[PDB]
């Protein structure tokens, strides 16, 4: 309608409301998004995808995702593949990727949380769950978001990627899994560090661009590219960020409340009776969020700063709200 039109204007913007596009699209902002998306970018008639074949496949993965989940609904895959997009257009990535390249990319961040129970791995693990006996408790929930992401193109009419040849099929799904096995917060550690050491000897050619040698430096700065739109949300304006606040508390919560009736340990911040959500925000910010973000600064010089700016000051008011 006319509302989610003046919604969508701000697509390519950062300052995007997706809480917003979710209630004018009758709550199927990944479909909605990602349709907007691929249009924008030519996505559908670079690779000959059918709008009706495309459209079919979201509404399923759509519907993969839990809608009784507080935090990890379509509407957090909406938010992380319009954040993904978004960080694809930044001016010192220009012409750097394929079209392949920002089809996985984009693809990936839509698929990433597919079918997400609303408990972490090791949840799954320490409750020794099907999940965790099938994937033999490595990186139990990306496995299986990847596992149902890529079932569900097995079916003539919603295969997406049929007209692609064998090698880009090939080659997008090693990026693909590449990009959401990288959203385990168990590699994060591992991942900031190389990229620091990709930004340590990093080369910007005579046009202000980025230059990646071959695949190796690509994928990296990819894995990245959705590791820090998964976590993006200190990032925006204050309004939307306490929104996803108190929904990915609200799961935490859940989560401490089920350990809580089995007897298990109850770690710190899913413990809602003790747990200052106020200082979890200000610890989470400052050993993991702004660390990546700092650093995904300082390969786009200076195109995140905007962003990093958001973030001090997202932290200094919930650092405010803490007597
Ligand atoms: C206190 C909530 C902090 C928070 N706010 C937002 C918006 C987010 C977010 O997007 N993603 C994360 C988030 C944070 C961690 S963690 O490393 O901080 N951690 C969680 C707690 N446990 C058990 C005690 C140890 C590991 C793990 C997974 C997370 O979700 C990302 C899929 N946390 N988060
Ligand atoms: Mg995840
Ligand atoms: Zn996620």
């Amino acid at each position: 309608e006319d509302h989610l039109a003046k919604e969508l204007e701000d697509l390519n913007k950062w300052g995007l409301n997706i809480f917003n596009v979710a209630g004018y699209s009758h709550n199927r902002p990944l479909t909605c998004i990602m349709y907007a998306i691929f249009q924008e970018r030519d996505l559908l008639k670079t690779f000959r995808i059918s709008s009706d074949t495309f459209i079919t496949y979201m509404m399923t993965l759509e519907d993969h995702y839990h809608s009784d989940v507080a935090y990890h609904n379509s509407l957090h895959a909406a938010d992380v593949a319009q954040s993904t997009h978004v960080l694809l257009s930044t001016p010192a990535l220009d012409a750097v990727f394929t079209d392949l390249e920002i089809l996985a990319a984009i693809f990936a961040a839509a698929i990433h949380d597919v079918d997400h129970p609303g408990v972490s791995n090791q949840f799954l693990i320490n409750t020794n769950s099907e999940l965790a006996l099938m994937y033999n408790d490595e990186s139990v929930l990306e496995n299986h978001h990847l596992a149902v992401g890529f079932k569900l193109l097995q079916e003539e009419h919603c295969d997406i990627f049929m007209n692609l040849t064998k090698k880009q099929r090939q080659t997008l799904r090693k990026m693909v899994i590449d990009m959401v096995l990288a959203t385990d917060m168990s590699k994060h550690m591992s991942l900031l560090a190389d990229l620091k050491t990709m930004v340590e000897t990093k080369k910007v050619t005579s046009s202000g661009v980025l230059l990646l040698d071959n695949y190796t430096d690509r994928i990296q700065v990819l894995r990245n590219m959705v590791h820090c739109a998964d976590l993006s949300n200190p990032t925006k304006s204050l309004e939307l960020y306490r929104q996803w606040t108190d929904r990915i508390m609200e799961e935490f919560f859940q989560q401490g409340d089920k350990e809580r009736e089995r007897g298990m340990e109850i770690s710190p911040m899913c413990d809602k009776h003790t747990a200052s959500v106020e200082k979890s925000q200000v610890g989470f910010i400052d050993y993991i969020v702004h660390p990546l973000w700092e650093t995904w600064a300082d390969l786009v010089q200076p195109d995140a700063q905007d962003i990093l700016d958001t973030l001090e000051d997202n932290r200094n008011w919930y650092q405010s709200m803490i007597p």
